[PDB]
């Protein structure tokens, strides 16, 4: 069973997972003077004022907040994309400490945590079939860093503490995800893959560059979950980040000068 440790984490994932050491895999550092700015790139369309959140869960490797992906009431369209993306969940990745848990980096510069909006392409139909394509899923990735509080995240936060342990989940209706959003929509994007086992090469990853901030206290939060099920030893989940992989033959893409 795979996790974020010495003998099952990332370094490991490649003997169940062999796609993990192919062409297209992510995280990657964004080299900043070598991305390309893009003036073909439109503006990325985020459409979630009808956003329906379901549940708040711990999988064991993150928790998520899902939503009703049955209609199209949160999309993601424009940008580098074509067609119409069904938000289906979001997550994040942390660290230990404030120095590291993104996954993405920029000029090798780590962030405090990583929130990951995924989307699935509708053209597929659901996002099994969407896996098994190479343009099925794009991902909107928004960096942490550590100062003033995120109003918008802290309903989220409150909730952590019922969801300790792997599998607990609990209802989390009317979260709107707008409120952890940037100002700026300014983005890189490449062709990658999942960051998590299967690691399929199916993801358009669309990154902003501007973080949000969220406070000390909030990050706190996410680091007293626990990786580990209710009466197992206790492990807490920090660090459920994967390194930046090989960029090997492709080009990150600026939405901005
Ligand atoms: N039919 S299926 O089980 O392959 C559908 C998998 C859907 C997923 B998988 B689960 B669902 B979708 B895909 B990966 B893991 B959970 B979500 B993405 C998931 C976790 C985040 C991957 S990341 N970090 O690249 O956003
Ligand atoms: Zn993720």
């Amino acid at each position: 069973h795979w996790g974020y440790g010495k003998h099952n984490g990332p370094e490991h994932w490649h003997k169940d997972f062999p796609i993990a050491k192919g062409e297209r895999q992510s995280p990657v550092d964004i080299d900043t003077h070598t991305a390309k700015y893009d003036p073909s790139l439109k503006p990325l369309s985020v459409s979630y004022d009808q956003a329906t959140s379901l549940r708040i869960l711990n999988n064991g490797h993150s928790f998520q907040v899902t939503f009703d992906d049955s209609q199209d009431k949160a999309v993601l369209k424009g940008g580098p994309l074509d067609g119409t993306y069904r938000l289906l969940q979001f997550h994040f990745h942390w660290g230990s400490l404030d120095g590291q848990g993104s996954e993405h980096t920029v000029d090798k510069k780590k962030y405090a945590a990583e929130l990951h909006l995924v989307h699935w392409n509708t053209k597929y139909g659901d996002v099994g079939k969407a896996v098994q394509q190479p343009d099925g899923l794009a991902v909107l990735g928004i960096f942490l860093k550590v100062g003033s509080a995120k109003p918008g995240l802290q309903k989220v936060v409150d909730v952590l503490d019922s969801i300790k342990t792997e599998g607990k989940s609990a209802d989390f209706t009317n979260f709107d995800p707008r409120g952890l959003l940037p100002e700026s929509l300014d983005y890189w994007t490449y062709p990658g893959s999942l960051t998590t086992p299967p690691l399929a090469e199916c993801v358009t990853w669309i990154v902003l560059k501007e973080p949000i901030s969220v406070s000390s206290e909030q990050v706190l939060k996410f680091r007293k979950l626990n990786f580990n099920g209710e009466g197992e030893p206790e492990e807490l989940m920090v660090d459920n980040w994967r390194p930046a992989q090989p960029l090997k033959n492709r080009q990150i893409k600026a939405s901005f000068k």
